């Protein structure tokens, strides 16, 4: 891996977790020509599909062009577009976590800013556990100080669904902890009506939505706080989204003339947004790892099921089946009486036993056999504890 | 409510209740000019502000042409689009089913066939109850002879999530019972590669995908059968999201013609997708009512709990917690000496009956303060139920 190419950041295995690179990534951060600066973190994600990648190439332009002159560049109308990998069509191509592995140094106060890029694998691609993407957006979430949720056409159930799961993925997360939050709104209906006000009055009739409602608060606290802006782009026209080189010439001109504003913002902000440590200290490169390290060890600590909505479904109400036919078990054990013999006893107990058994695979919801065995085994070895210490005890 | 105009089939109230219009929809079915014919019934569902409205209407100057004419057409290319109200923007339009108030009438081996329209409110609305529009687009979905799953770019997670949900609202809504669906890809990448044969490719290589997977064997026997298809539209254009009458000349070339094509063959293939009824003999309008209002009140009858994933993972968690300090209550009851005195047990049983409830309370997860209450409120019950049978017996 040599400078100037992306580089895999973290990577999801069969089990559900997520790895590091130790060495690649690590002596990124680590370079001494640059590991004392402050830094900038931007990370970009949110749904699959969605010109993520193709964005932060842009940004990279813009970078790249502040870099050399101070001056601000997408580059020239004919430059195919290059840097992270991007792709048209319905197949994923970003998996994991990506950075650039160099930072980009911009001018700051007579020092430097060590801006890096982080690059993420997009939500609702079903051939990816959505437990593992959401580990995977909520880290790129905890690590930055300039957070891109690229949102396509406008804000829905699926994005405040997801956006609120990143935000409960440990206290790191919440929103008070979210240096910056662009919700960057792709594909905007309007090609003639994107500005920055229409914006701010697009989030404020959301927030009239959510304060109806129970199910989004750390959005609502973020969409509320100072902390949180929204940008539009309208669509980028066919010439961007089939066969296309990404030049600038390809683009749609009210999505090129947004996309210019939109980077240029970007670019522009990145003094305002230094990151910080715990205390409000400014984060240098050097310290940017161990942070990824402890917070990629919490994400791999806890397990937690997200699924379908029909699986999650059938996952609460079998749940309260089998806690109703324990207590039932209990219940009858109780109800029995104390002058049974005990060799009688244990017959009617064990009968009863293998009757809800019966009533539990009766009464099961869902077509998962293999889950239905775990969840009978479980009941089993449960039922089989009440057993024994009853018929010890009796 | 005069003839050709909308009209509200279904709504829902305040208890997440199906109301069907007992008398305005349910006089349009038994009409004596056409309610001994057989029907033709086209629904579109999906998800939000991506016009299934706007295409309903197409699909009606398409209908009228071949009333009149027995010919195909979409109308003069200056005429502004009429019919079930739609509406550029974020904001939703359509709420509940409309119909339109009177069939079609088309030819049909010397007779008629009589279609009707259904015209539901999409998905993923965050001020409208996720429950009640699953119930009514699986209503939709168990009446239609011809649905059409409107999607937006590809299909993903959200629209397996929710297919999958629609064909388990009970046995009627299962795939083998779905007589023709029709998987329409709205702003599809490509504005030149949508044809039938990249739309048959498409489709197989998500039942690649989906055969790796446990969570949509609905979906995937659907996919599988030969009564599913799929049809790919490119993005319509600026001219059609934005401001906009509608009308065939504000239209990108593209979208025009996969437009006309899919028309078309909605059309065309109207007298091959007669609605049946459970018996498979052909339904006549007469007893299209009878169905609607049995199935509405199968919908009403069950209470599913749909809601966030975030929020659904804490009632999974707080219900398994809730069966642990039950099951702690019963091990401590059994635990108890019979040689204690009453009235030192009942105190030793009172206090533990404290000290478990304040152990929900440190352990419940989320923050929806009204549903801890319930929550408490529901094991202070069932506890109090253990203590008296023990304590009443002891
Ligand atoms: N619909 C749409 N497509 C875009 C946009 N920007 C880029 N694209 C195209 O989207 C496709 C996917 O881009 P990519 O960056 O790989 O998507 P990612 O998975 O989100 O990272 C490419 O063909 C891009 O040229 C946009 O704003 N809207
Ligand atoms: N992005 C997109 N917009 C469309 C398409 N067809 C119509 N529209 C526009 O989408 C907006 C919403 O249309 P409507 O029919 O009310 O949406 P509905 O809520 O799905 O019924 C209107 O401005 C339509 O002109 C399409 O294929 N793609
Ligand atoms: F679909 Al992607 F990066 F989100 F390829
Ligand atoms: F958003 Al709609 F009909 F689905 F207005
Ligand atoms: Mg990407
Ligand atoms: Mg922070
Ligand atoms: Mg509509
Ligand atoms: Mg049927």
């Amino acid at each position: 891996a040599e400078p100037d190419h992306p580089i895999q950041l973290v990577w999801t295995d069969v089990n559900g977790r997520l790895s590091l690179d130790l060495s690649g990534a690590h002596d990124c951060f680590l370079n001494t020509r640059y590991s004392n600066y402050p830094v900038f973190i931007l990370c970009i994600i949110g749904e699959k599909r969605r010109g993520k990648s193709f964005l932060m190439n842009y940004i990279m332009r813009a970078l790249r062009s502040m870099e050399m002159d101070e001056e601000i560049s997408l580059g020239a109308d004919d430059e195919p577009l290059k840097g992270f990998k991007w792709s048209p069509g319905t197949e994923t191509t970003t998996k994991g976590i990506w950075m650039w592995n160099r930072p980009f140094l911009l001018n700051h106060k007579g020092g430097k800013i060590a801006v890096f890029l982080l690059d993420t694998e997009g939500s609702l691609d079903i051939e990816s556990d959505r437990e593992t993407c959401i580990k995977l957006s909520a880290l790129s979430l905890f690590i930055s100080s300039h957070l891109i949720f690229n949102v396509a056409s406008n804000l829905k159930e699926t994005e405040l669904d997801y956006m609120e799961m990143y935000m409960n993925m440990g206290e790191e997360c919440g929103p008070k902890n979210l240096q910056h939050l662009d919700i960057l709104v792709r594909d905007w209906y309007h090609s003639k009506k994107w500005d920055r006000d229409v914006a701010r009055s697009y989030i404020s009739r959301e927030i009239e939505k959510l304060e109806k409602l129970n199910s989004y608060p750390k959005v609502l606290w973020s969409l509320k706080s100072n902390q949180t802006r929204c940008f539009l782009l309208p669509h980028p026209g066919k010439g961007i989204t089939g066969e296309s080189e990404g030049r600038l010439q390809d683009m749609d001109e009210d999505f090129q003339e947004s996309l210019r504003s939109y980077v240029s913002k970007v670019v522009k902000g990145i003094c305002t947004h230094i990151k910080t440590n715990i205390d409000g200290e400014l984060l240098t490169s050097a310290h940017v790892f161990s942070m990824l390290q402890e917070f990629t060890e919490v994400l791999n600590l806890q397990i937690y099921g997200f699924s379908s909505p029909m699986e999650m479904f059938y996952a609460i109400k079998n749940q309260k089946l089998m806690g109703e036919i324990e207590n039932e078990f209990q219940d009858f054990l109780k109800n029995q009486s104390s002058l049974t013999l005990p060799p009688t006893m244990r017959v009617k107990v064990s009968q009863k036993f293998s009757e809800l058994l019966e009533k539990f695979m009766q009464f099961v919801q869902g077509s998962n056999t293999s889950s239905h065995d775990a969840m009978l085994k479980d009941l089993e070895v449960r039922l089989l504890e009440i057993q024994e210490k009853f018929c010890n005890d009796f």
